[PDB]
């Protein structure tokens, strides 16, 4: 299989080529065929996010406040296989507002489009297009309420997106197709005080949409369903037909153990999500998510908050900075302990473990082809 790993320590991207069963910590196991650095820009400009447009092209968003267009080419290496080369063809810069530490939380297509969104923690929503001259051009920079932990586009209809942050209630926003204007259409409410009559803090960290609620729907209310993971160990479930308060807020771990990330998954490894990771279902009872704490654990929960078991419990020793469910059956994992890992979703089995010599914050799987 072919992976790209964002190595923050060198501000670079490494291509990793290895077969299933690879484990660089066990010398008797399979070892990688190829690891090489690319586009090293230093700790001052490490990659925040990537999005692969095709096998020939990708787009990067760097912690220097720069979005780059990348051309990917293949070369025969001189056990036969090709290796990649990367050339930056266009870029857009000064996309941060540290004065309002900034970073890119979202980098994904808006919809034939050539148009992408790039959202910052400082509450900037940049719209960037690959024009006919094949150059990147910024179409707009819309302002949101800071701070922003996440921005999730809605791509499941049966443009709309949700965003939120520290003491920044979840908001649904409608943006015009000109990208020059947006309108807030919904804001969540906090839940009641707890058993000790104390205010429940608000800190949504990640959100995934579900399909609209079924049955007959009331006029005057939207019909959007979504679930969110909070920084206070909550699983919050929303249905706008019910109201602005969540219809359920569930404590996932004791003592409000902080959490980040939310990856939808099916227990048998089926691909049940949209291109942006939204759950293609209308029932919360089928929802399962993967999340991480700031210690070393990777947790799996069902829609009711039951812990379904940990991933790499005995192998992961550092905080899992990045997780991603790829095409239903793969879990990409990388974090502070500097090993890039691939797990099987259904069997929970670790398929790949490769030391990359740097902290990891993003991984993409270009293909899963075995090399022979």
């Amino acid at each position: 299989m072919r992976l790209l790993v964002s190595c923050v320590d060198s501000g670079s991207i490494k291509e990793v080529l290895c077969n299933i069963g690879t484990d660089t910590s066990v010398q008797s196991a399979l070892q990688p065929f190829h690891v090489a650095p690319h586009l090293a820009e230093g700790l001052k400009a490490y990659v925040d996010r990537m999005w692969v447009i095709s096998e020939d092209e990708a787009i990067l968003a760097r912690n220097s406040g720069v979005v780059e267009l990348v051309k990917i080419s293949k070369h025969l290496k001189e056990p036969k296989f090709d290796i990649s080369e990367f050339e930056i063809t266009s870029s857009v810069s000064d996309l941060f507002d540290d004065a309002k530490v900034d970073g890119f939380v979202t980098l994904c297509p808006i919809k034939s489009n050539n148009t992408f969104v790039a959202a910052t923690k400082s509450g900037l929503l940049h719209i960037i297009k690959k024009g006919e001259d094949k150059k990147l051009i910024k179409l707009a920079s819309l302002g949101l309420k800071a701070p922003v932990e996440f921005l999730q586009l809605y791509d499941l209809e049966d443009y709309i997106f949700a965003y939120g942050g520290e003491e920044n209630l979840i908001k649904l926003v409608e943006i015009d197709s000109s990208f020059q204007s947006l309108k807030q259409i919904w804001e969540a409410k906090n839940v009641k005080n707890d058993r000790l009559d104390m205010r429940v803090p608000v800190w949504p960290m990640a959100l995934r949409f579900l399909e609209p609620s079924p049955g007959k729907t009331e006029k005057g209310k939207l019909n959007y369903q979504f679930a969110a993971i909070t920084r206070w160990s909550h699983l919050t479930k929303y249905s706008t037909q019910h109201g602005r308060k969540p219809f359920a807020q569930i404590d996932l771990l004791p003592n409000r153990e902080p959490l980040s990330q939310m990856e939808v998954f099916d227990a048998k490894g089926e691909n049940v999500v949209s291109s942006l990771g939204n759950f293609q279902s209308e029932t919360f009872n089928e929802l399962n998510v993967i999340t991480t704490d700031y210690k070393k654990n990777v947790f799996k929960f069902d829609g009711n908050g039951r812990m379904l078991g940990k991933v790499g419990r005995d192998d992961i020793t550092g905080s899992s900075t990045y997780i991603h469910v790829h095409d239903g059956k793969y879990l990409l994992q990388g974090g502070l302990d500097r090993y890039v890992r691939i797990f099987d979703i259904k069997t929970n089995k670790m398929l790949v473990k490769v030391y990359v010599g740097s902290r990891i914050n993003f991984i993409v799987m270009l293909d899963d082809v075995e090399i022979e």
